């Protein structure tokens, strides 16, 4: 059945709960972002209204079929009245068409609702500045002290430098870079950049990408294979047989690949900086796992939840074991205490 932590009290709403059937009493059906796990559910057989950004808007039409009838974009940063209820959409700094959500109940309670994000400094001058948040449904994904990352403009930094290097040295090299959702885009955009080429595709990717809203998106990606010398491939085929099978495949035009797997946290975090990072290799062949989030670091985390001061936090991630919940609540605790709320 529906979680409680899906159920927004004392609306008929709930966010991302498309796989429960018709949910009792539910009147708007809110869906942060197009991810699988979030979306999971949705088809062109749905018939109740699903309110979420222009991006993902265009994204349930023309991937996943729902009929325009149902589908109800919102502009960002802009109050809007929803069944007799004020929301407002903001940007999460997760996916393309993203959002966190705002509630104002009609008793005078704030929710936010962080769907997944990123947090970010940016985020303390938004409309959230404004007023106050009595209760936080929060995206505890890496909640643990242990979770470090880099910035996303250091992680990008390395990968155009260690591209532009390798095929200036050859050639002859091919970039592959892996993917198997909506996200991290920068990875292979900025790589193609730095190497003059448009980023080379499936139709279905391609399809999906020209739903984002990127601007001048039609000079930075294209279809046509032999043409580009940046390959998105699925995620699976992010390794030795999978990558010497695509060699093949370009029939001579290329003797070495360079691949790149844009993972979340992966241990070697807990040892390793950036700027020592190094591939695995077989033959003419190079996998780099470089650690590309877009989910809150711990300290990101903090820092946010330490400013926005809520009464009440309800974890979304990592919900399902009692060791998980206790771990969270310990730490909810302690910034609570050090800050004084
Ligand atoms: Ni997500």
């Amino acid at each position: 059945t529906c979680p409680f932590y899906k159920k927004i009290p004392g609306t008929g709403f709930t966010v991302d709960a498309f796989q429960y059937g018709v949910v009792e009493g539910c009147t708007a059906y809110f869906l942060t972002h197009f991810h699988s796990d979030h979306y999971a559910g949705l088809s062109k057989h749905f018939t109740f209204p699903v309110y979420c950004s222009e991006i993902t808007g265009n994204l349930l039409k023309n991937k996943l079929h729902v009929q325009e009838q149902y589908i109800h974009p919102l502009p960002l940063d802009t109050e809007c009245i929803v069944n007799g209820v004020k929301v407002v959409l903001l940007d999460a700094n997760h996916c393309p068409g993203a959002v966190m959500i705002l509630f104002y109940l009609p008793n005078g309670t704030v929710i936010l609702h962080t769907g997944d994000f990123r947090a970010d400094p940016s985020m303390e001058r938004s409309l959230l500045a404004d007023q106050k948040v009595h209760m936080l449904y929060l995206d505890t994904t890496y909640c643990s002290p242990e979770y470090t990352f880099p910035s996303q403009q250091e992680v990008i930094r390395f990968a155009i430098n260690t591209a532009f290097e390798a095929v200036t040295l050859n050639p002859h090299a091919l970039v592959v870079c892996g993917t198997y959702s909506i996200g991290k885009e920068k990875v292979f955009l900025a790589i193609a950049d730095v190497l003059g080429s448009k980023v080379g595709m499936s139709q279905e990717k391609y399809k999906t990408l020209q739903c984002l809203n990127i601007p001048e998106i039609n000079s930075l990606i294209t279809t046509d294979m032999c043409s580009s010398l940046v390959h998105l491939l699925p995620m699976m085929q992010i390794n030795f047989k999978g990558l010497q099978s695509h060699l093949k495949k370009c029939g001579g035009k290329y003797n070495q690949i360079l691949a790149f797997r844009p993972t979340g946290w992966t241990h070697s975090n807990k040892f390793t900086r950036i700027a020592d990072v190094i591939p695995q290799t077989k033959g003419n062949i190079s996998i780099y796992g470089i650690p590309y989030s877009e989910h809150s670091s711990y300290l990101e985390m903090k820092r946010f939840v330490q400013w926005l001061k809520p009464q009440k936090i309800i974890p979304t991630v990592n919900v399902g074991t009692w060791k998980s919940r206790s771990t969270m609540e310990k730490y909810f605790r302690e910034w609570k205490l050090e800050a004084g709320y």
